């Protein structure tokens, strides 16, 4: 979904910016990849891409592999990057990310 939804050149730019281990910031990533200005309806389509097992939530293991939803060659996130992303996104503290939490995170910038 993500690569159909989003500009190829945006994706390359976003992935380039977070190449170095430790450099992933969700706010910067969302802005560069082009998710920031997208409608809730369209952000939902990206969410479903990241929700690999179709559970309805992005749980921690899926967050670690978030970059592979944008490029198959996307690196894993580090433990710290994963924890930082999870803490920012998981608004209710239940350990995983629901759609409405994801929507809010994308648009809170
Ligand atoms: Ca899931
Ligand atoms: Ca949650």
């Amino acid at each position: 979904a993500a690569k159909d939804l989003l500009k190829a050149d945006d994706i390359k730019k976003a992935l380039d910016a977070v190449k170095a281990e430790g450099s992933f910031n969700h706010k910067k990533f969302f802005a560069l990849v082009g998710l920031k200005a997208m409608s809730a309806n369209d952000v939902k389509k990206v969410f479903k891409a990241i929700d690999a097992d179709a559970s309805g939530f992005i749980e921690e293991e899926e967050l670690k592999f978030v970059l592979k939803s944008f490029a198959a060659d996307g690196r894993d996130l580090t433990d710290a990057e994963t924890k930082a992303f999870l803490k920012a996104a998981d608004k209710d503290g239940d350990g995983k990310i629901g759609i409405d939490e994801f929507e809010t995170l994308v648009h809170e910038a």
